[PDB]
């Protein structure tokens, strides 16, 4: 397959194919990657990196696939950076929608807990951070911490789990009363029918399944 990227020598170029008519420079030998996101070409230049980390990073730390924006800067509409130290990344003005459990009504009141208090969700990741340095707070890909590389999936992902934790050490009494009084679902966080309006409205989700 003939490649020729942003960084491709001049020569490169004039050889490709015509359209159909009604300060790196990639090598001879040089690979080009295709970024995730943007699925535009890039160098290839991860192996070289390993031993070089002068090389800007070119793939996610976490599900390891190739990402251009720490590279030279990815562009695309819904990108919003997609790689960059986790406690970086841009989750998009819209990261709350259904953060909790995917269920709209749960992320709404983790919303009007913040509004009320003036906070961001960029501020709430700041302290969930410093509760997973800490071990007080985990995670599933156990070992991202607030530094690691990684992509706009994955830290969405890992972004999360922390949130739960962070609602689920919010007070009851810091909480509207209509909040509080529902009663527990016997399912919990992982319940299936929470993505149905009037059973989410009706019980609390942030809560575990029930045993004995
Ligand atoms: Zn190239
Ligand atoms: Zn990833
Ligand atoms: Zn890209
Ligand atoms: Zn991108
Ligand atoms: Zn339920």
């Amino acid at each position: 397959p003939y490649v020729v990227c942003r960084q491709c020598p001049e020569y490169r170029r004039q050889a490709a194919q015509p359209p159909h008519c009604p300060d790196y420079v990639c090598p001879l030998q040089g690979s080009h990657a295709l970024c995730t996101c943007c699925f535009q070409p890039m160098p290839d230049r991860r192996v070289e990196r390993e031993q070089d980390p002068r090389v800007a990073p070119q793939q996610c730390a976490v599900c390891l696939q190739p990402f251009c924006h720490l590279y030279w800067g990815c562009t695309r509409t819904g990108c919003y950076g997609c790689l960059a130290p986790f406690c970086e990344l841009n989750l998009g003005d819209k990261c709350l929608d259904g953060v909790l459990n995917n269920n709209s009504y749960e992320s709404d009141i983790l919303k009007n807990y913040l509004a009320t208090r003036g906070l961001t969700w960029k501020n709430m990741l700041t302290e969930s951070l410093v509760a997973l340095q800490r071990g007080v707070f985990l995670l599933s890909d156990y070992r991202v911490t607030g530094d690691t590389v990684l992509c706009y999936c994955c830290g969405l992902r890992s972004f999360r789990e922390l949130t739960y934790q962070y609602r689920q050490n919010i007070p009851a009494s810091e909480l509207p009363v209509a909040v509080t009084s529902r009663p527990d679902c016997y399912w919990g966080r992982n319940c299936r029918t929470q993505v149905k309006a009037h059973h989410a409205m009706k019980f609390n989700h942030i809560c575990e399944q029930t045993r004995f």
